[PDB]
């Protein structure tokens, strides 16, 4: 059933798509989807990472 579930590589809708993988970067987890009760929403860390009184400029 492995090789059953890849049926379709090469069906015209299973190529024009792109399919990514890369090997895992282990990065501090910053995410960019959704902000909640932990702070790790990317642009709150990102303002955080600004220096004093540049988003002014």
């Amino acid at each position: 059933a492995m090789y059953l579930n890849i049926k379709d590589e090469d069906t015209f809708n299973k190529t024009v798509v792109t399919n990514y993988w890369y090997p895992s970067p282990i990065k501090k987890y910053y995410t960019l989807y959704v902000r909640k009760h932990i702070p790790n929403n990317l642009v709150d860390e990102l303002e955080k990472l600004m220096k004093s009184g540049t988003l002014e400029k």
